[PDB]
Parts: C-alpha cells; structure tokens; sequence
C-alpha cells in the first residue's frame, strides 16, 4: 500500500490533539514529510511529536519542495481559500478542516476551484463520520420512528475562560459568521443533514451573551426539513446545561447520544469511534483508490455553512436556504 | 350574602371540572338555574346539584329573575353572542376560554367588557396554578439570574378514549388552530404570567390526526419583550415527556405540577385547585372590589394573540402586537 506523503500546515490545538493521533494510527496510510506554521518554534514543536520532517519557514516552500502528495489544512478559516488555492496550483491535494471558509460567499469559490481542479479537495467534517449519526440515520430510514415528525437539539456547551479554543486570536476577533455559531455550527448541520436530509427554511434568533467568547454564542432556530420533518436546534457556547438530542415520528422516539441511541424504551450502545482517524481513512480511499467524495465534499461542507450563516441573519424571520446557495 | 349562579352549557367542563370546585363554594355560591342544549343533560346536571331550575333556553333562564351571574361551559363560537345577552341583562359573567374563535370577534368580547359596569370574567385557569406563580416569584426574585431561554414541550397523546375528542365543535372547529388555540391558550398564559409579554413569534403549524379536527401540531420560536427567547412545541396526539425549563445566566428551573426543580434542588409545590381558585377570584371581583387582574378579557385575548400568530406565521416572523 503506497502512502500519502502529507504536509502539515497550521501547528496548533487540532494538528496537535486531534490530528496527529489520528495520523499516527493511520501510518500505514499516511507519512508526515513536512511541516510549517505562523510561530517556526510550534512547527519544531510538532515536528518532535511526529518524528523528523522537514520544517518550512512558509508554506509556499513546503508547497514547491516536492515532499507532499497532499496538505492538511488547520488554520484559522480566513486562511482556507487562499491556502487550497495554493495547494491546487501546485498540484497537491488538501484535506482542510472545516468550516469550508468564512461565510457561504467564500465558501462558493472553495467549490469551484474544487469542480475545476483534478486534485482531492476534501472538507474535514468530522461528524459525517460519527457512528450514533449513521446508527440514528438507518433507524430512521428504515422505519423504526414511522415518519419523521420533529427533532430538538439542545445544546448547552458552558465555556468559560479556562476552555482553550477561547484564547485564540481569530476566535476572539472572529472573521467567520457568526462566531462560535459557525465554528461549531457546521457540525450539528452535518449532523441533521445526514439523519434527514436537506434544510428548506430556517427562522432563528442569534445572540452575543459572553464577553469572552468572540462574537454571537447563542442560538434557537425552528426549520423545516425538504421531507416534512420540523426541526428545533438551540445552543449556548457559554451557559451550562444537559444535551437533549431527539427524533419523535408517527410510531415512536429516538434519542442520540456519543455511545448510545434509545429507541423507545430500547437501548443500543454505539461502538466508539475516532472520526478524525474514520476521516483520514476516507480521504485516503478518495485521493489513492478511486472513491467518490461524498463525505470529504467541499459542496456539503458549503451547505452546512449554509444552515449557520442562514440562522445568523435570520433575526426571525423566514431563510429559505437554497437562495444563498 | 351569597352569587346566584346559573349554569350554561351541561357538558364536561361543567360537571367534570366546575361542579366540584362549586360544592367545595357552596358559601360563595348557589347554583339556581340551569339550562343546555339537550334538555336531558340539563336534568342530569341538576340532579347533580340538587334542585336548581331548569330552562329550555338561555334568555329565559337571564328573563327569570333567578340569578347575578352565569356560568358559560358552551362551544366557544357561543362565547361573544351569549356574552352580549348577558350584560344587555345586568347579569355578571364567568365564562370558559378561549375567550372566542379568533382574535378580531375576541375584540368585540373585549369592547363589550369595558362598557358594562357588569364583570366579564375569562375563566384561564392556568392564571391559578400555583407551580407557575412559585416559578413566576423565583424568576422574578433573580433565583436563576437575568433569563435566557424558556422551553416547554408538550406531548398530550390524545386517543379515542379521550372525551374531547368526540365533542362535535372539537371535531369540526370553528376556532383559530383547532387544538392549537383550545390547549394553547392555557400554555401562553403561563409563559405570560412567568415571563411577560411576547414580541414576536416564528412558528409552524401542522395537521398530524386525522382524529382530531383541525391542526393539533405546533412548533414555534419566539422573543419576549424583555428579551428571553422561548421554544414551544405541542403535539395533540403524540406521546413523550413533557419538559418545562427556564434557564439563565446564573442558573436553571424545571417546572411540574407538583415540584419545581432549582438547579439541583427540589421544593414541592403545594396543591391546589385551579378552578376552585378562579371562582373564588370571580366571587371576589364581584362582590369584594378585588381587580379583575386574573380573568380579565384583555389577558384573555393575548393569550389568543399568542397563538393565532402561531398558527398565520407559516414560518414568518409575527409581531404580535399587530394582531391587537
Ligand atoms: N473538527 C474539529 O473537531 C475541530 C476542532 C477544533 C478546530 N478545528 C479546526 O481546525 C482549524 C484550526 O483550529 P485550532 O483550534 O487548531 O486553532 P489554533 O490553535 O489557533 O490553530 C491554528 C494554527 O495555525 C497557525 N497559523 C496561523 N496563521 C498562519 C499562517 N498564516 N500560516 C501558517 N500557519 C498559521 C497558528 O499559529 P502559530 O504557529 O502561531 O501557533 C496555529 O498553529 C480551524 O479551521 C478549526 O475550525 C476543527
Ligand atoms: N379550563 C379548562 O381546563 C377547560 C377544559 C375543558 C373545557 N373547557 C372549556 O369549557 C367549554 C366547554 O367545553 P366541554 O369540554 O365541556 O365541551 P362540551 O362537553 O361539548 O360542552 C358544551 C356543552 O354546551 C352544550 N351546548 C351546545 N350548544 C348550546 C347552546 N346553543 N345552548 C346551550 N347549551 C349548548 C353542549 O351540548 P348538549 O347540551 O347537547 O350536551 C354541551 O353540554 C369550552 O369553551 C372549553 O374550551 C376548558
Ligand atoms: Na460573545
Ligand atoms: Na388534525
């Protein structure tokens, strides 16, 4: 099995915790040859963790050094456009975390430059990969609910200042829409996307309720799914709380959770996964042996944005999403 | 001395709910007259109450001389008509939300109200229950900090075994949302009496049972005026847990029946019963001076508001004040 000689481009919290681990259980599949970062003692950092690559002072030489058949991308994500560009006009496929870019107009170019290109762009949407999703999509197309009726996900995430993603610069400032909305916002939409399909219309109420967290860090949505099915999404990146994840249909319930679904009264555990390593995994089937690119899809990544930047301007009125698309 | 009081409309509400809240007032109250549209069930009502007079309509049972109030347990298109004859009459009125069919024939019960020196009571029961005013007191008491979020989600599972359900102006409804607006007006009154007013709404509506008339889903966002955001989601005949939680900046209630639940700290709710203390209420506009702060017309009619909004919203933004 040839290995994807890859580059690593952003030494921070994901390349680092969640990355990396992922990498190093996937060698068989992947060799890390080269590394490059902001601060060069961060990249000499990760380059110990990882063994011995190459380290570059900017990424346009990690790019030209011809030690990479791909990059992974985990930058701030005013940085994804111009950096797949770059990877694309050398020839090199990318693996970029999400959110796709900044906003659904950005984001637009992302995919473009995907359909016009021959190399993987591939959108790390790590929750496309998550088993209780898949568990909780099969019950519900086969039938175990009857229809679809509504869902509620309440999310209650309660940051505070000792949280680490809080303390960095472009989370502080943040270019993206809607802040921590968008930051985090993408995975719940990949989520319910996957479970039932696409979003017609949204109507939400965002609000900035931290000082610490930059930008908008509460939500409550309504939205109706393409096949009928009502939806309720409501977070807080700063208040404390239980997670309720749950799908009521004609016949019956199903609530969500990491390591298990009941349905009714029925419990199922979910077998735990890394989806960061079940990622990794798909793109190396992309890029090597031919797969089509449902899951890595720079136009699914786009549509989760989509759903976010749709509920941030919304102010509570009525967002058909296809029309920012 | 004590309300003479006659009976309109001898169906559930009034045997099942009034009556007992009425034998525990029988200081407060005597039942005299009484009247329905089937004269059979009119008989059996007042061999339940003892020896009250039986009328074939109710404009002879207002003519007879024999009561200060009425009480009117009717299909709700019944509400504004039988309202105006009452007053026309100089006779007080306690009568069964909603307060009428829609909104803009609401008004016409509101107007009537405020021109008659004669009390018009909306008998919102939900104003009564204590679980709500001990959530409304630790709210306002800043127990859980400045307010964020409300959500309360419903599931009544109606069946066919349910009594409502088979009631002829339930099966063919003539009020806004079927279901929506009977059930729902007792649920804003409580996020009402909790929270305050409501500014606007998104909601969306849907028609899940063929069993009951009319729409018997609801699912709907909104924003109160002082700022908290609200989730409110009912389904008639679906089964599931109820959940009814207010969290703010400082903390967390959950509301039940019997409890509510701060943080982690439970305090039991002392029982009561509602319409037993609406009466009560009722005896003591009438006769005591008291206010009408708790059946009035006005809270009545928002509480409508509420959910017509709800129901015309089809996911669009409603701001309610519009529909008043
Ligand atoms: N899928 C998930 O569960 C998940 C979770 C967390 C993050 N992420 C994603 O991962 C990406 C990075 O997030 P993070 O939390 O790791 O934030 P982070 O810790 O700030 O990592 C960003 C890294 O990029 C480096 N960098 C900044 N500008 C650069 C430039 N011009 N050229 C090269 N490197 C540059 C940073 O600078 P220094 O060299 O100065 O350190 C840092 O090493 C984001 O897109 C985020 O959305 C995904
Ligand atoms: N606050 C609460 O918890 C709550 C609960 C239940 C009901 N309610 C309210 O109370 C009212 C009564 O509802 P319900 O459940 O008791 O329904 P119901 O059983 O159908 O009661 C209506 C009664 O009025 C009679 N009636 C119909 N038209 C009449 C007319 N023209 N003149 C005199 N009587 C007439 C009915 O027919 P018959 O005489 O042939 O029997 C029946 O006795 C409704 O407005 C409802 O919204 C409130
Ligand atoms: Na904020
Ligand atoms: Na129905």
């Amino acid at each position: 099995l040839r290995k994807i000689r890859l580059g690593i481009v952003g030494c921070g919290i994901a390349a680092r915790e969640l990355h990396l681990p992922a990498l190093k259980n996937l060698s068989h599949l992947f060799e890390i040859t080269a590394v490059t970062s902001r601060t060069r003692s961060h990249a000499e950092e990760f380059a110990k963790m990882v063994g011995n690559p190459a380290v570059f002072d900017s990424y346009e030489e990690l790019l030209e050094s011809g030690l990479v058949d791909a990059v992974d991308l985990t930058l701030p994500v005013e940085l994804n456009l111009p950096f797949i560009e770059k990877a694309l006009r050398k020839g090199v496929h990318v693996i970029c975390e999400k959110p796709i870019s900044t906003d659904v107009e950005t984001g637009k170019k992302v995919v473009e430059l995907s359909e016009k290109s021959e190399k993987t762009v591939y959108i790390a949407e790590n929750f496309r990969h998550v088993p209780a999703f898949w568990k909780a999509k099969e019950l519900v197309e086969s039938g175990a609910i009857g229809d679809p009726v509504f869902m509620n996900w309440q999310i209650w995430v309660g940051m505070d200042e000792n949280n680490k993603y809080v303390h960095t610069d472009w989370r502080k400032k943040p270019k993206h829409v809607g802040g921590f909305l968008s930051d985090g916002g993408v995975h719940h939409a990949a989520a319910m996307r996957l479970i039932l399909g696409e979003i017609e219309w949204i109507s939400a109420v965002a609000k900035d309720l931290s000082p610490l967290l930059g930008g908008m860090d509460f939500l409550s949505s309504i939205f109706e799914f393409e096949n009928g099915t009502v939806g309720n999404y409501t977070i807080s990146y700063s208040l404390k709380g239980n997670e309720r994840f749950e799908i009521t249909g004609t016949k019956g319930k199903i609530s969500i959770s990491w390591d298990k679904i009941v349905l009714n009264e029925e419990e199922m555990k979910v077998p735990q996964e890394n989806s960061y390593q079940k990622e990794f995994e798909d793109f190396y089937q992309v890029v090597a042996e031919g797969k089509p690119n449902d899951l890595g899809s720079p136009v699914q990544a786009l549509k989760d944005l989509a759903f976010i930047e749709a509920c941030v301007r919304s102010a509570g009125n009525k967002v058909f999403v296809s029309s920012l698309l």
